[PDB]
């Protein structure tokens, strides 16, 4: 059979879910139970941390423009996601994902982990630039498995201390 139906538009699907794909919400998977993980991810939404996947995530800016801030051979840089751009971003590289844009729409692809294989979440010194924190995580179901993360190292200047210049990590913005 088919299991994850058959095709459909895409651009009017999204446009359906537009409501979701703007914070609180700010994404929508397409299928669910599937190897490859397919999300729309739409802004405005500015984030702090920095993702290490252990494997692949695939770009493509459907609509409006993004960013990735970077971490690469010590410096901090940046991706530039402008509409129409894809962009194939490597294993363990570290990327933080801004898109200020209201509407913005971009798909990402990546594939389920297996058992053994975890993610980091990582915070950096804003100032001394160590990094601050560090969570590592069998990602099984975004919804249930992050949100909480966030909340834990958000609610407490205790974690978000930098372990050499001492400056407090703010964790809500900038
Ligand atoms: O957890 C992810 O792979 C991810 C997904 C969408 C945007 C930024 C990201 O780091
Ligand atoms: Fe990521
Ligand atoms: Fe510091």
């Amino acid at each position: 059979m088919l299991t994850y139906g058959a095709p459909f538009n895409f651009p009017r699907w999204i446009d359906e879910h537009a409501h979701l794909l703007k914070p609180p919400v700010g994404n929508r998977q397409v299928w669910q139970d599937s190897d490859f993980i397919v999300t729309v991810v739409g802004g405005p939404n500015h984030r702090t941390d920095y993702h290490d996947d252990p494997l692949e995530e695939f770009f493509y800016q459907l609509r409006g423009n993004a960013y990735l801030n970077l971490w690469v051979d010590g410096r901090r840089e940046r991706a530039d996601l402008k509409e129409g751009d894809i962009f194939l971003l490597p294993p363990h590289v570290r990327h933080s994902p801004q898109r200020p844009e209201a509407g913005s729409a971009c798909l990402v692809i990546e594939r389920q982990r297996p058992a053994g294989m975890l993610d980091g979440f990582e915070w950096y010194c804003d100032a001394c630039g160590h990094l601050v924190h560090r969570v590592e995580v069998q990602l099984k179901s975004i919804v249930t498995d992050l949100p909480p993360l966030f909340e834990s190292f958000y609610a407490s200047e205790d974690k978000r201390r930098c372990p050499h210049c001492g400056q407090v990590h703010p964790g809500r913005a900038a």
